[PDB]
């Protein structure tokens, strides 16, 4: 088992927020490659993609937020643990 | 618009797919290490979270492959017609 330390927490805490920001640029050129797909094929092709799409998109915000909501826990865990470290460390 | 064009956003959905993919296997592994982070209801419920999120993430991978390989599709098909239409006309 692990003796976890703020460091780890703070690395896995930064992947969580990387990961966050990954979700919303991906849906952002997701946004622009529809409607690119609207302008080069006619309009049923079209809105077979567009209607599938909108339907998931509002997943991925939901992840985006849920990735940042961990990422912000885990850096208050880590100062957390990284007091308790202290504390300990110090009292004599 | 051109085959080229076509072939062009093809691989756009291709890439965007493979990285919809590398991005569940990122998450999954990640939610793994907080699983030995974390204990309690706050941390059960954000890990209960990212399981009713991902299956979403898997569709739209399989939507942005599809897409791509029926772009690469008509890409060839509008290639090969022109070519053929150039043929009989001269």
């Amino acid at each position: 088992v692990i003796r976890l330390t703020p460091e780890e927490l703070r690395g896995v805490a930064r992947q969580y927020n990387v990961e966050s920001s990954n979700v919303t640029e991906l849906i952002a050129r997701l946004d622009q490659m529809s409607h690119t797909l609207q302008g080069i094929w006619e309009g049923a092709s079209s809105e077979a993609f567009i209607q599938q799409y909108q339907e998931l998109r509002p997943s991925f915000e939901k992840m985006a937020v849920l990735l940042n909501e961990v990422g912000q826990q885990l850096h208050n865990s880590a100062t957390i643990l990284e007091d308790t470290d202290q504390q300990i460390a110090s009292q004599i």
